[PDB]
């Protein structure tokens, strides 16, 4: 564990994080895909070999020895939003075991489902605090990633308020 667990936020590429694993805003599928997740093939290409994982699922693939946690949050275009909701918060969970499980103390997080599968809403709040939920009780210093400047204000300070 680390020895002061905390939460931090950075605005820049996750595919540059200082961190010991990374969550990737996967497709099911285990494609290429678009924004964080095409960072992410780039990066860690390997990590990519039977990544495919239902919606509300985390499955991770080594790359090298570096963790990939593919996380697949809900495309709220397809999704109610009360199950878009549901499945948020489940993939929160699985990443919060997977992290666990690793046993790693620090983590490099985007915000699940706030892209291109935010069904073209605002969705910082209920993602964050969904990873918050999750999170909470695990001892990783989880570092989240964004690249909005007033994204970056607004989790950090949600970050800062409960501390
Ligand atoms: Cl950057
Ligand atoms: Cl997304
Ligand atoms: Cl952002």
């Amino acid at each position: 564990g680390a020895m002061a667990p905390s939460y931090r936020v950075k605005r820049m590429d996750i595919a540059k994080n200082d961190e010991e694993c990374v969550v990737n805003a996967a497709n099911p599928r285990g494609l290429p895909g678009d924004g964080v997740c095409k960072a992410v093939y780039k990066k860690w290409p390997e990590s990519f070999k039977n990544s495919a994982t239902p919606v509300g699922t985390a499955k991770t693939v080594m790359c090298g020895t570096y963790p990939v946690i593919h996380a697949v949050g809900p495309n709220f275009s397809n999704y109610t939003e009360s199950e878009g909701d549901r499945e948020l918060a489940a993939a929160y969970r699985e990443v919060a075991k997977e992290v666990t499980r690793l046993g790693v103390n620090s983590v490099a997080i985007p915000l699940l489902s706030t892209g291109v599968y935010s069904g073209g809403k605002d969705r910082l709040t209920q993602s964050l605090n969904h990873l918050f939920t999750a999170m909470d009780s695990t001892d990783a210093d989880v570092v989240i990633y964004c690249r909005d400047k007033e994204w970056e204000k607004k989790i950090s300070e949600a970050i800062q308020m409960r501390t």
